[PDB]
């Protein structure tokens, strides 16, 4: 299998039990779905349906695991009174492709399908929910979100770091927010849980529901998250430039840094797609610099070109601690360090190689600020439509995720305790090995 | 979910058991690899009712993977490849990935590419067959179509096996629709009848994503991307004219997965006509009229398999356009000036290079095809289901087909986006 | 030289003399340019500067021609009172890439540089200037045109065909329009002259100034017109698909129809750029179908693939008269006719070719409704900025054009009397010959 | 216009006459082509003052074209090619177009590609030289960089001519900046000194469009396209942050043509810093402050040759970013939260495949290079001026360089778009 699950190095849960996977529901479902009609009643869920966590049998087959995930879907009875609920939205953390699509789909689903009273968009991450920031909140309506999905970034703006929980819920009450969608990563969702808790503490009828993005932070759970496919498309473009460079320099080395904090899916997938990576360094396979110089040496033994792909989360054990504004582990710029090591190594071996050039490409911002591909737009629209369905039906303290080709609901405590990482003995990483230089 | 199953026009099985899903393996695996876990067909249970959930279905699907003990003698194996049917993005990625994995992970004796489908296997065509080596395939993944060439239609299995036998092929990879796979079974059967040690392994091809026991086929994602661009052009044209209608034809012989996904992805379609929901021209005209009551523009997406009651179909893109023009003429009073632009981006969708993501996909399918074939698998196709890679016998894969579920979340989204009758 | 000039087959002028090239100027220049300051006075023209029509010497060198074109530029003295002038805009004919960029640049130049009183945008071509249509006129302001250049088509809309001249000028007076920009082709500009005349007839202080587009109509004068470069980019994309198809079919023929009414620049240039065209048919080289079947036969004599590029204006002498709604010559669909002839020819020769497939691609709408490339956006912005400069300075009855890498002003009567056509003995067409199949 | 001339760091001429512009031709044109018109340097006159206008300048430029009588014996000529300096889009198109025109229009005896610039011509590198035939170049136009490889720096002309003489090269095409062209003259001179019948013909290369007697160089248009995409990303980042600053570095060692054009094309730059307008960091900070008085976002475009007073330059993209962060820190009171993102898309601009339009351009320049070279032209470069193709001696082309005219219509447009001091 291509990937596997491992405990996060900052997990809220020590071990996941069926109970940890139980999704919280605001008390009560006193309203029929405004879209449910006798003819389409078949399309609305009456009871919570599940799907196995691990569809592997032990040897009808029984799962190797006791865990079950709740499937997301439109419900026949809902918690909030449609024409009276107020939806809020905020995008936190770094930007990535698809944020505007999520904002647009949440907005249009609320207005068109639920005839919601109003949709509010908070500016620049949690700051927009602070006493001072609340002042900048805007009203999102059909006309304001019609063509935003054609641009990168977020029209709401974003920012890293949490805000005083007391202040944030204060503004949510002050504005009459019933559902708050938190779009963002690990830290973003940790804040979401804190807000959810503060609200629960005050007895306020509020749901906080997360729409996660992962390529740019420590979070990594779903088989697919919005923005990933677009990042791969652009990563490949960066890899092609790196290859053009490398092949154009006698003993030239094209170094391209890609995203990937604890997982190397982006790098691993761009490496295979481009079919032009010679060395691929991911977080799951931490190797020393001597082994890297060794792979390069083996490459330059029968070639004048070398393209090295390197995930930002790789080689963190190579040098000079703590967490950034979003709560992610601080990182040393492996892109810069590696490029230097390579230039030092080829320097001290100027005799084995007459001339040598090392070129470093960092396409980070061009990958993050890129507009989404059509396939991500479809995914973004679907993640968002289901998020509105489940939150209107009272789901709270959870994120909408995608596992085994199905949309599920996962409590935030679980989502931030486990990580989806490359299985070095999986089909994907085996292709990268086949394609890249071999130690032996 | 978003799809449902329906008996394929030509099914070999009319019900499925667990044995039907077990993959056929050539006898013996003596050689060590130069370097069977199952998955549930249906991961849904039946309730958190204390202790490990049991699947609602008895069926299990075998997972594709490289094996430690393989069937063919690596250094002595010859690989053959043929691409049949209509072209779609990724064919070259499949050819390349197969070639390089056989040449680099197994050091096979040689790789052979037969030209223009099964034609290239018959006495006559066998002449064009070419030797595939690293250099010949190293950069073909930047082009649309197939370097080998393709063609529709079967040939005599006797002649084809004569060809395989003469060229000493141990593994023949058949890249094509269920039609080319049906022929693959007939080739596999003739060979076993002669006692020849050859595996016939298929790699599914369909832009439609019509293939059962599958959630995604290569080329399908590239198509949605290009279809969306086409819709962008249709919208541009439509919005630029007073009472303008932009008609866009999209792939979709028996299913409307591309049209539906492209409709949601673009969020610019006003009417989406698919083969799973045939409707009268009267209704289409009523939907168009409804749209024009509150707008001066209308984008109409139509799948090639729609309106056949208005071996295969007739050009519905032209018929529809013709009737929209007529409908507007007849009402030139209500709609003073009107314009109808027709867009058929068909060959521009299936003939373009693959998107990076499809490239990754094609490469993975191919790499896994060689791993399971080298380990004896035959009479099956490689496929992707529930985010995992599985082997599926041909008789099962070609017995059923995927189609839109007019009640799934995908179609529900296009219904909300499009004009409604009531 | 790559191209040449020939008389139009519907010309208003029988012969062009220096007088025909004299640009009309509304009477009076009583205002200093609101942007001219002592420091930048150097940047504003005091007198009309010229450039040779034909920079070829006879043998300081003297031109082979007596003709001189007026150069476009910001003027020190202008005709209209800035804060009081009202600018109007209308886009007519078929759409092409760059219309929104022209609308945006005209609008922002008027507002930002001239502090114009208002900019009006007329809907759907001249119809928007009819008594009924005038009703739909919109007000264009900074906020309405900020991001339109990112989309294909025209936000104002377009339409073919003229309207009653009496009605159009009636609305221009009724709305206080001082400058009317006519964006479009041959027919578009013929209407512009008619409006200009009607206005002159009434003694109204109005300027009608044209911003031409050509790829989709009979017009063809400048060395470069907006939208052309983008059309070539897309045409090449269509040619690649046609090649993928052709090479994938035994004796397969990829037929792709491109724009080009009286000129084959698009086809000729896409043919060379793509380096994958085997046969290229343009209007300047009308050949019979027998000669085409002959070229295909020579191609299939040593190959299984044939890509045929065909300009819409080619082979009009191949069959079944008059003008369309925009005033262009009616055309028979050479794309369809040619594809049929090829299928008939390969049919009657099924013996020489076992199997054969002919695939026809018509990327017309995908080329016309495409957003502009960045280079066209730059060109569009510059054409439009200069158009506003010259019209504010009283220029009327003319179009802004580009010749020999310079922006010039050309009276409409001249622009519609001559055509820029491929010189079959020029460097461009010689490359196409080198690349394509040879008769001998 | 939009550019002006300035003495090149290393000019050979310090004034120009008509003789300097006349192209040097090898003696004799005996053979018929297997299948000199001038243009005015300045097409402006001096007044419609009755009867045929006379140019303000005496200079005339020779127009490139295929000739009926040529210098070399077609079937016996050997062609050599080398790409030097930094890579830019279109190099492969140039190599390909040269190869195919020589092989298809002249049937030259052979085409040779020397590797990694002039290095490939020295005794040592001469070893890597490869034979260029149809198949080896038929699809290289889909890749960035150069297949031949490139390198900066000169080699000994003695060794290089030894190489040319040994391999029997009649024509050597030098693709590179004025540096590689200066070296081309030195190669042409050594060869004539030995009495060897060889033409050295240059094809100008510069993303900057710095080359004099030229209005456009290949690669320049592709760069503007990619630069605009980079600016799009910078804007996205900037608009997404409270008081965000997106800093984008663009090609432009001594000129800011790319930055200026990309600034207007995108219409999203708030500050455009180019080498033709050096300014203090104090002023840049004042422009940024002005912007932040009425907005929460700021895009700053900066050419690599700007701020050198803050053989070549130091990374101004990093310096500028460093100082913007410091400037904002020092004013964290006025700007509570601020963010500075730096974008250096340099290698992604020059290492990508060419846009179709540049492809057309490269092909045309190349095709014309072979036509004039085969007809004896030497010591010159092919160029495009006033929409026409002309031949220009190297000594003239490398004596002057184009630079932005801060008073032309291009720069005036970026001034209007960007924040103003007053
Ligand atoms: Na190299
Ligand atoms: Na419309
Ligand atoms: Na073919
Ligand atoms: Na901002």
């Amino acid at each position: 299998v291509t990937s596997k699950l491992v405990k996060a190095h900052r997990a809220m849960l020590n071990s996941v039990t069926q109970e940890d996977l139980k999704v919280d529901r605001l008390p009560g479902a006193d309203y029929p779905n405004p879209s449910k009609k006798y003819s389409s009643r078949t399309e609305f869920r009456d009871k919570t349906d599940y799907i196995m966590y691990n569809p592997r049998p032990r040897d009808n087959p029984v799962s190797v695991s006791p865990l079950l995930c709740e499937l997301a879907a439109a419900r026949s009875r809902i918690h909030f009174n449609p024409t009276e609920t107020t939806i809020g939205i905020v995008t936190c953390g770094g930007i990535c492709p698809g944020l505007n699509d999520v904002i647009r789909s949440i907005t249009l689903t609320g207005i068109n399908v639920y005839n919601v009273k109003r949709v509010i968009g908070f500016r620049f991450g949690y700051w927009g929910l602070s006493k001072k920031g609340s002042q900048t909140a805007i009203e999102l309506h059909r006309g304001r979100v019609t063509n935003i999905h054609h641009y990168g970034g977020t029209i709401l703006g974003s920012s890293r770091g949490p805000q005083d929980p007391k202040e944030m819920v204060d503004t949510l009450e002050r504005l009459g927010v019933n559902i708050l969608f938190t779009v963002g990563g690990d830290g973003t969702q940790r804040g979401a849980l804190v807000i959810s808790q503060e609200a629960k503490r005050r007895g306020v009828d509020i749901s906080v529901f997360g729409v996660p993005k992962t390529i740019d932070n420590d979070l990594s759970f779903s088989h697919r998250t919005f923005g990933f496919q677009t990042a791969v498309e652009k990563a490949v473009q960066a890899i092609r430039a790196a290859y053009a460079e490398a092949v154009s320099a006698n003993y030239g080395v094209g170094v391209v840094k890609l995203m990937g904090r604890d997982s190397g899916f982006i790098a691993a997938q761009a490496a295979v797609a481009s079919a032009q990576a010679n060395i691929c360094l991911v977080p799951e396979n931490p190797i020393s610099e001597q082994e890297v110089m060794s792979l390069l040496e083996r490459r330059f033994c029968h070639s004048r070109s070398c393209v090295i792909i390197v995930a930002e989360g790789f080689g963190q054990d190579w040098g000079r601690g703590g967490y950034d504004a979003s709560g992610n582990k601080k990182l040393i710029d492996i892109g810069v360090i590696l490029t230097e090591k390579v230039k030092a190594f080829l320097k001290a071996n100027k005799s084995r190689y007459p001339d040598s050039t090392v070129k470093y490409i960092d396409p980070s911002y061009m990958i993050r600020a890129c507009p989404p591909s059509a396939n991500d737009a479809l995914f973004c629209a679907t993640l968002a439509t289901l998020a509105v369905h489940e939150a209107m039906a009272g789901a709270t303290g959870c994120i909408i995720a995608m596992r085994h080709n199905n949309y599920i609901l996962v409590p935030i405590k679980v989502a931030t305790s486990v990580r989806r990482v490359l299985d070095l003995r999986g089909q994907l990483w085996r292709q990268v090995r086949e394609i890249t230089v071999d130690l032996g």
